[PDB]
């Protein structure tokens, strides 16, 4: 069957140490898991260059939607079609949360490129680890208008969205992740 | 205000002879140009990533409109703003043919992708080197020839079809005779 989960938040939020206790949580359980990341889960050699070059709001996007089309048809459908848990640290969230609400590009546009670069493939559940820009693991208000975006989109989904305070100790994030997905298997 | 001219056809018409002459054609005429071309006028790395194996039509897709993106507002734009002739050696239309008519993606989407990617922007001639498909698999090449043929027939005004098998200056001449009208 699978299932598809992921996390969002700003760099520091702990989504990393999230997604492998999550995974280990399922590990515990027998539950086949496959943990997997963006930038760089399509085409490992975007996220490299996102790393050095100075780009348009637009073609960021772009880019980071190429390796998000490679991503989902080549790693996470795949892993969902075996019946895995596939977690993704970072997934379409991002980009509209970065691109959208921080370098200003217009929603609907950043989601009908996605329709067809994701296949339609949306998270069960998405855990926002949220916390001000200050907190994370002027130049400040670039993050606060992502950190203010991604608020944005979990109010506008809150069935899909479960908002935690990513300043708890990572023990208590861990079990507050777990308890909401018990439900789910 | 500019003038923007593309070139398009299949690989082996001789697209990139004829934007050199025409650059040429237009300097004797007293006119700036700016010659460019894609993949790669905005963000040269993106022809190494074309070339990844197995790639998606949809990614390739999204490779090529984020160069596109960066051409337009680093390179393109900013030529026209300055009065120049810009010639590209492909643009949009190219992603048209092989992406969606070869490749099979839909257009209406390649447009809206291609919409803010482009901001709009469309040359105001193009000229299509018809070529055989054969001489440029064979079925993906049929698709994209009369891909191209459909996209000239949809846009006859910007459209000018010339036969790839023509020789150089005869082609260079009558890329010549449809730009007259364009200059003083």
């Amino acid at each position: 069957p699978g299932l598809f989960l992921t996390l969002e938040g700003l760099d520091g939020s702990g989504m990393t140490t999230q997604a492998r206790r999550l995974a280990a949580f399922l590990e515990a359980q027998g539950r086949p898991v496959l943990l997997t990341r963006e930038p760089g889960g399509g085409l490992p050699e975007v996220r490299s260059l996102l790393l050095t070059q100075e780009l348009s709001p637009e073609a960021e996007y772009l880019l980071f939607s190429a390796d998000r089309a490679e991503h989902v048809r080549k790693v996470i459908l795949p892993g969902l079609a075996a019946g895995k848990v596939v977690i993704s640290d970072r997934y379409l969230d991002s980009s509209l949360a970065y691109q959208g609400y921080g370098r200003g590009l217009p929603l609907p546009w950043l989601r009908e490129v996605a329709r067809e670069a994701t296949r339609g493939l949306k998270p069960r559940l998405t855990f926002l680890l949220d916390l001000p820009p200050e907190a994370a693991l002027l130049g400040l208000e670039f993050f606060r208008r992502v950190r203010e975006g991604y608020l944005a989109l979990a109010r506008a989904e809150p069935g899909r969205f479960v908002v935690l305070d990513a300043t708890l100790p990572e023990e208590e994030i861990a079990r507050a992740i777990q308890a909401h997905l018990r439900p789910l298997l």
